[PDB]
Parts: C-alpha cells; sequence; structure tokens
C-alpha cells in the first residue's frame, strides 16, 4: 500500500513441488574445514 | 606451585584406547527438539 491506495501482488500460494538443489558455499581462502564441515551439512539436512 | 615450592602432580601421558559413549542430554521439559536434533548430532559427531 502507497499513501492513497493499495497494490495487488501476490495472490496466496499452495506448493507442488519442491527441488533442494541449495549449494553450500563456494569459499576456500579461510582454511575453514572443521566448521564448513558441519556448516554444510547443516545447510543440506536441517535446511531442507 | 604453591608459595615456597611446587607439587608434580600429573607426569605425561599418551593414550592407547578411547571410548565414546558420551550420552548427550536428559531433558525434556522444554519443548526443544528442532534445536535438540542438531545439537545431539553434534554431540555425537563433532566432538568425537
Amino acid at each position: 500500500s502507497l499513501g492513497p491506495q493499495s497494490i495487488h501482488i501476490k495472490d496466496a500460494q499452495t506448493p507442488t513441488l519442491l527441488f533442494p538443489f541449495a549449494a553450500p558455499r563456494v569459499v576456500g581462502d579461510l582454511s575453514e574445514a572443521g566448521s564448513r564441515a558441519e556448516m554444510e551439512m547443516k545447510v543440506l539436512l536441517w535446511a531442507v
């Protein structure tokens, strides 16, 4: 809604499909592997 | 070491066995299952 009136944008949606192809992270310049080996496992499992 | 002198306690040790039977947590009065289902998986995997 702007000042004088409103704008209809998104109706309402109920999904049917789902495609979790989430690439975790492309960073390798930190020597990060100990925290990364659990953070990416978060990014897969508990996120999806 | 106290004031005047020192006390020898632990020599030095290098292990041979290892037994990780760590029970994660016995708490059930919080409705905690969403965070618990990753915290216990930490307590097993990345801790050991």
